[PDB]
């Protein structure tokens, strides 16, 4: 498996698996990795619903970045400087839910620009981003206030790029030769939506969640990858969660895509690669979910777990593991020295700074052996 | 290892491991499990700080939450209406990111009853808890709207209990035979807390994050479990930060409780067991903690790690590891059917519900099929 | 997922993962775990393939140890008395490799009574097991006669029970209402068979390795729980391999059982569970594999991996995942003390023994400690 | 931690994890992975005693290669063709099991020239390494003849280069400018040794497994890379394996080195690092044995686990954790494939031919789309 070794003490080419950090990006190419694949139910083998595109100009983004999917992300050795730009498909926790982490985790480990959020509106103010990560902040006050003490605020800011849900395949992002489009998704209540990264002959489609539409099937037309929701089995439903057969069907039916569902659109999108997620991948579930998308679609098709990655260049899409360190470090960037703002008051009162322990004859040792 | 199996059919006897569901809690028993021990950078190997305990009585709390933390609680197969009380001893993302799951996870998860915080305040209303989860649950508020169309929305009420952080060592919550203590804490500004659990003679102890203070080696003395911050040595900060010297130093002196602080608090507190906990647990960095604590402290000693399991019994404080699926899954408790509110308004518009797409040709095989 | 939970301090019932050695086993009941399921390619994913079989009547039995597969058998905390009785379907590395673990680690960890190996002839004395096992013992001559100098020898002897290869579907065992059946494979040269066994009105096949046959078929029929070889893909052996395309089509119809292949042969049989095995069971190899099977073949089907466990009763066959220790210890059982010989010459000469460093000094300060 | 990213399309450099084929050697550094560090226990996160050993000038060794080892060598991405030449210490299990799976895996993963392993004699020949491995050899018999019909048997051989234990430090291997020497051990009956690898001015040392020795101390002296056998406490002899106290007091002073003997030598031996291992490395057993060892050393010490990895060069002797895939394959190097002699017996018998099913209908469609 792999490209062939030529030598002894050289490096191993074309790798099986993708070791993040060790692979330089092509002009041409673009490599995306599920940081999360799961449920709001939470799980060590599946974070909830994170994806990392890497463009080979330098670009890089995070569509939607669910609760868990910040231990996935930190493990692919990229600095917090390149990760500032989030796409959000919708407010549910399993698609944002680390927004907090990314936040608070990269200022502390030396961001210096401020995170940038794009999400939709809803029906009303209260329903939309723009609303949602104000309140997000203030829910974080205490750590905000007490991390600006030290830290300049400016990465603590989130500018909040807020689009209107109901627009059909609308440019929401133009930039550096980078667009996004969203269109609506059937999903809980009206604000969802799935996006289409456009760069350089290529579209990347992430579907969110869904049931089934109109739209995804037409603006995700020839996508080189196209992601979509792809639900378990009624059957699973009845097994797993003891529902009754009326209400596991209708899952299936009226509230999820099904796998026979997500076949139908993959069919008529036609991409160069296809990826199914947001179900469970154990080794009893997978089989039925890949059998009930192969009764309608037959070209390439991914079944996504934690950590797959995809290369995108001319020739091929190629589907990969990524084999990343469970022990993660935060990795540094190139970004220089940025300056506290020393006009900040303290957040400690007196009261508190009273209660601090002597401790120098417990420390002296060390202390004199690291200073000599 | 483990107790001696008596018979080929039956079951092996105290477990050199612990299964999480496959254990009786006696009535006169604690099990606490490290749900979470690392930092605000995430990781696989370790969720941010939470705790489980579980009283031979049936009372459960949650101490701590932090981003990550759920994937490991809910491996414990304890239905999520038993887990409805929860402490917090500050508001940093890593001590209460995952109570938003814990929300939003445990209400798809059937919970029945609305959550209990208990956590402080601060130096003024925007600095404590009551503000903080008030604009938690407003920043999340399209999940819980559109939620609460299809869920009886009790379940998805926050109770916030929320106590003086200044007060030293009073009660916070007294119920059933069991007492929680605040006292606090020195940590980045004023709010943070440290908890004892008192129950049936037995007393544990959750430090929280704190620099040395007067409080913690005081009101924790005796404690059967006592858990207290443990930073990463300086020479760490330098190798793995690339801090210099000088403020790598200060940040084992002012701004965290050194390993060599840990002994000496611990040795103040005398516990039956001491917890270290809050630093990256790796091949390269535990052993140089280990030895800075044992500098000052020579009693039994934990070093945490995540899914680490202490049984507190009159004759002993055992730890062990559990052991606990990677691929988990929700289950059930007996509470029952919340007869589901309805007077909701639905939160879609006919303008999105126009858009569903016809899949019943697709569908129609595996539908006929299961309707048997 | 699981029984539902009826109690805060009590177990989970009909838990939805296996947690070897915390369940009791039916009268009427038989647990097969996979303990390896790969190739002679070795992968930690993967051990080599070995089968545990644990009966209702307190009968166990592995069927195959193949290399790697002792860390899996060692994790089910199974006391090394229990399973003495090994069945080897044939005698390639991958499927007796670690034959010499069990003799030697159960001999260590106080296994009482000798092995005992049931496994095929060959064409000639020098091509079957009894000429193997043999032959094994005198290559482990060094490890077997120092142990014998400090533990009692009996436990260290393997028994061979040869039994002819070319028999059809004939016991080779029998013994307290349990049988085992033989009949042969296709597969390398003469000698590899495949086993039934029969209690208590179960049948459980072992299919061992094969191409196809026509005695499988006809003697595996209305198995409760049939495996069965079923190789990786001929496009998988370009990929992987980089087999050239003629050589990748002889492999899936010569040389191994195709998924296709798989499908009819199971079709024949009607099982009441089917199992495929020995392929690398990997995120882009699995599916293509499954789809090869239902393309024949519509019945229950496992897709094994290690530690995969079904539990066979009158009423289902289940398929669950084990989820057992990766930090395994040797869990003691029932036996007695066995005493060692003194007639046995010690195998140091004067020459090694006058080689011993004094460390009293460097011992002292523990040695003290301990003996109160 | 690791080395600063300049570019967001580039590559993470000095990673602070191993990659195995990701990373250039140079021609003055050496690369050592324990691919084993466990016991005759056997244990997914311990497999018994292994070392590879990478030198900047091409050449490699694997050091011992017990049970369970070949899944964390093949990890490495390394070519089967690059590892031919195996060093014994002793012939235990768990420091030589998994020769027949080099033998066997090795020659179907492509090596093309023969096995060539140096090992010691014992007292006499059916107490040696070459004894051993023609015994061996013999064993696998059915495999090697049912695999030599289709092949070349060439890289099927076995060439023995047995060397005198009692030898005080005698060159034993001296080829390309690398030198072996062994030293005798004290361990459970004549025979075991100890190694020294120098090249280019580095000295690497593999103690095996010994009671302490005045060999060790002397000729280890001042190397870049000691190892040696550190064992568990007698506590945990007690707590672990049930032993009374007098059995579990003389374990670690006749049997084995304890943490205090193994600190004494290393004290004695000055190395620029030290490796400890053969202990259970688990949360609950790896401080009292660090402590142990830190009472008589306090030299540069790792405390082994399997797929920790050395990198040696002039200025330093760095330890990192290896990151290998668990979904291991093998990979393809240089070594073009050879003539075989159109002269050897098949093995098989027309009895067993004539069992072939026909699979022609089930094989037909899969069969037509390959044929493109
Ligand atoms: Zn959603
Ligand atoms: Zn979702
Ligand atoms: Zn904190
Ligand atoms: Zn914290
Ligand atoms: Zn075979
Ligand atoms: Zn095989
Ligand atoms: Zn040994
Ligand atoms: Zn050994």
């Amino acid at each position: 498996a792999g490209g062939k070794v030529t030598s002894s003490t050289g490096i191993a080419p074309k790798r099986y698996v993708y070791y993040p950090g060790s692979e330089e990006l092509g002009p041409d190419e673009i490599r995306v990795i599920a940081c999360g694949t799961g449920m709001p139910t939470a799980r060590r083998a599946q974070a909830a619903a994170a994806w990392v595109v890497e463009l080979g100009n330098g670009d890089k983004f995070i569509v939607d970045i669910g609760s868990g999917s910040m231990a996935n992300i930190q493990s692919l050795m990229i600095p917090a400087n390149y990760l500032t730009k989030i796409f959000l498909t919708h407010l549910h926790t399993d698609h944002w839910g680390d927004l907090v982490s990314m936040w608070a985790g990269g200022w502390t480990a030396g961001r210096t620009d401020p995170l940038e959020v794009w999400g939709p509106s809803g029906s009303r103010e209260d329903m939309g981003t723009k609303y949602a990560v104000e309140h997000m902040l203030k829910a974080y006050n205490w750590d905000y206030m007490t991390r600006a003490v030290t830290i300049n605020p400016r990465p603590g800011d989130i500018n909040v790029h807020e689009f209107d849900y109901r627009a059909l395949n609308e440019v929401v992002y133009q930039e550096n030769g980078v667009t996004f489009r969203s269109w609506p998704c059937i999903h809980a209540g009206d604000g969802p939506v799935s996006f289409a990264l456009e760069w350089n002959g290529y579209k990347v489609v992430f579907g969110g969640d869904t049931a089934p539409n109109i739209w995804y099937p037409e603006y995700a037309k020839g996508a080189d990858l196209a992601i979509h929701e792809c639900w378990m089995t009624s059957d699973q439903m009845m097994t797993k969660y003891n529902q009754p057969a009326q209400l596991a069907l209708r899952i299936n039916l009226d509230f999820h895509t099904s796998a026979q569902s997500f076949g139908q659109i993959m069919n008529m999108v036609q991409p160069r690669h296809a990826v199914a997620y947001h179900f469970f991948n154990d080794d009893d579930t997978r089989y039925d979910i890949y059998t009930g998308v192969r009764e309608n679609y037959a070209g390439p098709l991914s079944m996504a777990t934690d950590m797959m990655v995809w290369n995108i260049t001319r020739d091929a899409v190629t589907e990969r593991m990524a084999v990343s360190p469970d022990h993660a470090w935060d990795v540094a960037g190139p970004s220089e020295d940025l300056a506290p703002d020393r006009n900040r008051a303290s957040e400690y009162t007196q009261y508190i700074l009273d209660g601090r322990l002597n401790v120098d004859e417990a420390n002296a040792h060390w202390k004199q052996e690291f200073m000599g």
